[PDB]
């Protein structure tokens, strides 16, 4: 179903990210884990090993994005082509009053969160276009893209432009052939990563754009948009 | 009315933001205009001080950090205290296939429309409720923050940043009786400059969250925003 698909995962030594490398790489994906930890990135590759599935580590902070240059020929020089399948998994978050947010909790917070993703979209488009295959996009972004927090505020907002910025590449690449998806958990006992991993997956075969596996929200969501559409003058 | 209120306008040498000079002027306000480039700020202060508004230009680029700290220094010293009125006006944009994005298009466009509010509100925050005056806070966004595009792919992400972390400020800030409103003008003949300038101040005047002053938008609005409900999983 993947057999003979390459998925490169930020943040895939961990949560969400090796959620999805174990759900796709048991379809038959072949899987490069990026992530930041180099021990991490070890444990999750031999475990990935350890169920049959072929796997690639690397260690990259995708804020850099000279070496996510790097990571994206290794991946051709290992696998033999640019991935068909990349996913924006890797996200950081820290709480607080956002009245306090400092330059630090910004540069990181929007560092992974926004700016690591398009580090991604702008490494890998060309190659995915140039391999002129297939492919498929996914970023996992969060709820609270649609709704900005005080206690989470530059969170919520990085995670608004990747909703966005998705939005935005699903109408570009269409006509290569390359889905595009964003996925937005409700991260505000909450549902388990391989739970969502399955459910990225099959938002990845429906071609959805948006992947909203929580129909616990369904409520709050209408309600915060009807504000908006409220908010628009007359007449 | 906004007799002895302090504005900071951004991007206020030109369109909208030297339209609200001159409203918020008109109804008694001290202005600061910050824009960019040097020959546009010293017209437009004279243009103001010819309507009988007391004035002070700076030329600023809000991508830096420190010179947005002098300026912000120089307003307490020509006017003796902080402002009472940040607006975020300042916005650029080029077209283009978003596929094609470089990463300076990015840098520029998210570094305006994005990082420069950042800054902005990291700046004058702090020194805002320092000042323990009541005041308040606008982003002149975009529509294209609500919906991501092929065509201006980096400039509604950045845009879709700035509404939510005004949704986000507005939380936080409500305890300290500051306000915080962000303005989505369609940018997709069109409202005027002055008109939009009245919107705003109606808006600050109301402490509106949302300023949309374009009835047409109201139906694709909803209908963008349906698609994101019914993505949502039963049960």
């Amino acid at each position: 179903d993947f057999q003979d698909q390459v998925a490169f995962i930020t943040g895939g030594a961990s949560g969400a990210g090796f959620g999805q490398a174990k759900v796709f790489g048991q379809a038959g994906a072949k899987i490069v884990v990026a992530d930041v930890r180099a021990e991490a990135v070890e444990k999750a590759v031999a475990e990935l090993e350890g169920l049959g599935i072929t796997a690639h580590g690397i260690v990259l902070d995708i804020m850099d994005r000279e070496a996510y240059a790097r990571a994206a020929d290794e991946v051709e020089a290992v696998f033999g082509q640019a991935p068909t399948l990349l996913s924006n998994t890797a996200g950081v978050n820290s709480f607080g009053p956002i009245e306090k947010t400092t330059y630090d909790d910004f540069d990181w917070i929007i560092g992974v969160n926004l700016n690591g993703v398009i580090n991604g979209m702008v490494t890998f488009v060309p190659r995915m276009i140039a391999s002129g295959r297939p492919g498929h996009i996914v970023t996992v972004s969060s709820l609270g893209g649609f709704m900005g927090s005080a206690l989470a505020g530059p969170y919520s907002a990085a995670k608004a432009a990747s909703i966005n910025l998705m939005e935005g590449y699903r109408q570009g690449l269409e006509k290569y052939g390359i889905g595009v998806s964003v996925c937005t958990p409700a991260n505000i006992h909450g549902l388990e990563p391989e739970k969502l991993a399955e459910a990225i997956k099959k938002g990845v075969e429906d071609n959805a754009l948006y992947i909203i596996p929580y129909p616990e929200v369904r409520e709050g969501l209408e309600k915060h948009f009807q504000a908006i559409i409220d908010s628009v003058a007359p007449m």
